[PDB]
């Protein structure tokens, strides 16, 4: 069971889904419940929210908290009680995960969310989730009992800069409004966020066009609004004025409209080291006490601790609400980020009104985190990182699902990047490797696990790429798995050349060089975006294991054989502190020859620029950057 329930006594007996069945309070009960029921289908069925005729019999045993539910098996009926319209849902939730072989185990079940709002703000930098994914989305937070999903692309201009003003063009607009009915359908709130703080004038004219624009989301169905004023410098990161706009906005649009659910606002001073040592008081002494505020913790990326939950609360005077960055891969987009979450403290549901998860710009992949992260916000005291990792990637895809982890127990950490925020990755094997290596600059055993590994990293990369049960997925993944796969290849390649003779070994040496020129070339052609440009894998523990493994028996072969093969372990093609390629970027890792000539862009540096004007250009002499045309 995925969120796990608060409470559950199983009695060891089983069930058959009752071929012949009555229904009490089908046309009573949340419509939205009814319907999963009907199509998961003489002995009783009872359905319904607290109050309501069909429950009525069993009103002491309905949890009193909102999402809550009763649920019950027994030889002689079922129960699905709500506490509300939600709880009713989420009791069909649970109860679709018990049905197995037309089987139902003996259970009663006592649940409901130890957070109250619990989901994922789509809120990354990059290319915004498509349509198709949003509305798979949708559908996969109603089953894990995730009830928002705070829409807040950085890069759709309608949401931020500049044209936050502009209502949404018609077919944009058309889609919006459907996703907001399916996200109804799965009892999800799909709160619209907007983004105005970077040219924001303090004045009627960009009040009101906030407003209209808030009244053209709620006409198209938004039931659930929030500002962010994260990211941004100049007069849009006053407090007093952020907290006088959002209690406008709740005093004549959300308290003034019958129906608004969520108003929340994402504060400038967004986590604890960003936080100047009075903007976050001000706000918590000014913003209405029903306005939620954001958080992502001690730093932009960080997990939730108990003095860090307590340091923010103090100053706001309400529980934060979480805006947890992981897996958000939007400043090292050359990985994947497809490991366990974990990291947040599991007894601090009391200190707060929501947690969320920004995700990656790859939405199916995020479906591991984003799983994880519900059944943490539901029952954080039963949180099982491993377990639920594991559930999350079987759920996602059950046809290949020892594959999946195989590959996503390698594609966990992010590398170095500037917020120092690093996740576990291939430890199962680091031991066999770092015994492996010591000794070699060996155990049988230990070459064998490598082995073993790379042979199963291969398995799983070639199944992968086939699969045809969830096509999204793997075409998010296909170019790292392509990289996983070529990895496994080298680092079969380069343990035949720790085991025979001189010509075995320059036959998996020309082979190793030609498998680095295949990656490198799959990082230049995959994933060509601005930022971090190409594909990385296995970063941690496995790349590095093959690369020096592979420095060192080319060394040995040198001083055996008086030789002088190159030992370089990633393919460069120009000449000079690594090179890095990048897109049309020859540049020094912070005389260089190239490996023909092309006609030159600008030369930039910093211990500084000049422009080449299409100069033809093979060799640079003296940030270190040349930009050519290509
Ligand atoms: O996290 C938030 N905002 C952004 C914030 O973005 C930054 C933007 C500029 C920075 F200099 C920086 F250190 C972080 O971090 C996340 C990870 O990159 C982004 O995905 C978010 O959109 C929010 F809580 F304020």
């Amino acid at each position: 069971l995925q969120p796990p329930p608060q409470q559950l006594i199983v009695q060891n007996k089983t069930i058959d889904l009752p071929a012949v069945y009555q229904l009490n309070g089908g046309e009573e009960a949340n419509p939205h419940a009814v319907k999963v029921l009907k199509e998961l289908l003489g002995m009783l069925i009872s359905i319904g929210e607290k109050g309501d005729k069909s429950v009525r019999k069993y009103s002491r045993q309905i949890p009193d908290h909102k999402e809550g539910y009763y649920l019950s098996v027994n030889e002689k009926e079922i129960v699905l009680a709500g506490n509300d319209e939600r709880g009713t849902y989420y009791a069909l939730q649970t109860f679709a995960q018990l049905l197995k072989d037309g089987k139902l185990p003996e259970v009663e079940i006592k649940d409901y969310p130890s957070v109250r709002y619990r989901g994922v703000v789509e809120g990354f930098y990059g290319t915004p989730w498509s349509h198709q994914a949003r509305l798979s989305q949708l559908k996969f937070y109603g089953k894990n009992k995730m009830n928002t999903y705070i829409y807040g692309p950085k890069d759709d201009p309608y949401h931020s800069a500049p044209n936050w003003r502009l209502p949404y063009p018609d077919k944009e607009a058309a889609q919006l409004q459907e996703l907001v009915a399916v996200a109804n359908e799965n009892e999800v709130d799909f709160v619209w966020a907007i983004h105005p703080g970077q040219d924001i004038k303090w004045n009627k004219e960009d009040r009101d066009l906030l407003l209209a624009k808030f009244e053209k989301m709620y006409q198209l169905g938004v039931r659930s609004f929030a500002v962010f004023f994260d990211d941004i410098s100049g007069e849009g990161t006053n407090p007093q004025k952020q907290a006088e706009l959002l209690n406008y906005i709740d005093e004549k649009f959300a308290q003034v409209k019958p129906d608004i659910n969520q108003l929340v606002m994402c504060p400038t001073e967004y986590n604890k080291s960003w936080s100047n040592p009075n903007y976050l008081t001000t706000l918590g002494d000014k913003l209405n006490p029903s306005i939620q505020i954001m958080w992502t913790g001690d730093r932009v990326i960080s997990d939730i601790t108990r003095d860090g939950i307590s340091w923010i609360n103090e100053r706001i005077k309400r529980p934060a609400y979480i805006w947890w960055n992981f897996p958000v891969s939007d400043y090292v987009r050359d990985h994947l980020l497809l490991g366990p979450v974990y990291g947040n403290d599991t007894t601090i549901a009391k200190e707060m009104s929501g947690f969320v998860t920004n995700p990656m710009e790859h939405a199916e992949s995020s479906k591991i985190a984003i799983y994880s992260v519900a059944s943490y916000a539901w029952n954080p005291a039963k949180y099982d990182t491993w377990q639920t990792w594991k559930d999350a990637i079987r759920t996602i895809l059950p046809s290949a699902a020892e594959e999946l982890e195989c590959f996503a127990m390698h594609n966990s950490d992010l590398g170095p990047n500037g917020h120092g925020y690093r996740r576990e990755e291939s430890m199962d094997i680091q031991p066999a490797a770092e015994r492996f290596l010591k000794a070699f600059k060996y155990d049988k055993a230990d070459f064998e696990t490598l082995q073993y590994t790379f042979e199963r990293m291969k398995e799983s990369a070639d199944i992968l790429l086939m699969n045809t049960e969830n096509k999204p997925l793997i075409v998010e993944i296909t170019p790292w798995v392509h990289q996983f796969k070529l990895t496994a290849e080298m680092g079969e390649e380069v343990l035949k050349m720790v085991e025979r003779n001189e010509s075995y070994f320059l036959r998996k040496y020309n082979h190793v060089k030609a498998l680095q020129q295949q990656m490198f070339y799959i990082d230049q052609t995959s994933n060509q975006n601005p930022y971090q440009p190409g594909v990385k894998t296995a970063t941690r523990v496995i790349k590095p294991l093959i690369d020096r493994t592979f420095a060192t028996v080319v060394k040995f072969f040198n001083q055996k054989f008086n030789a002088h093969l190159d030992a370089t372990t990633d393919y460069m093609p120009h000449k000079m502190l690594p090179l890095q390629v990048k897109a049309n970027r020859v540049l020094i890792s912070p005389e260089i020859e190239l490996d023909a000539i092309y006609p030159g862009e600008n030369i930039q540096i910093n211990f500084l620029s000049a422009g080449l004007q299409k100069a033809p250009v093979k060799f640079v002499r003296f940030q270190f950057v040349l930009t050519i045309e290509k």
